[PDB]
């Protein structure tokens, strides 16, 4: 049973993504911010990370960078949830090598197909 680390400060979007993940049979570990996420990562290794980088990005990039620096984490697939005007940050996320972007207006089906694609 794959486990997904959901890093999202938006409780409303977070609840939506979490529900859709659980519906597909995934275990969901939530983190409200980058600091909490990195703390949980010291204790486990998820199969996938979903990072919301809506502006202000806060510490979203700090997390994406730290995942790239660690041998144990650099291989974990990552999906970033992007927004309009964050074109700068998106090019980055794709060039702080994720893996993949997923916009809003949000589409649960679009999101889940990308999750299934990465976990395969």
């Amino acid at each position: 049973s794959k486990k997904v680390l959901l890093v999202d400060d938006s409780a409303v979007l977070r609840k939506i993504v979490s529900f859709n993940l659980k519906k597909e049979g995934y275990e969901v570990i939530e983190a409200e911010n980058g600091q909490i996420a990195l703390e949980k990562l010291s204790e486990f290794t998820p199969d996938l990370i979903v990072l919301d980088i809506m502006m202000p990005v806060m510490d979203g990039f700090t997390v994406l960078k730290k995942l790239q620096e660690k041998e144990e984490w650099k291989r974990i697939p990552v999906i970033v949830l992007t927004a309009k005007g964050g074109e700068e940050d998106e090019s980055l996320a794709l060039s702080l090598g994720a893996r993949k972007v997923m916009r809003k207006p949000f589409s649960p089906s679009q999101f889940i197909e990308e999750v299934k694609h990465l976990l395969n």
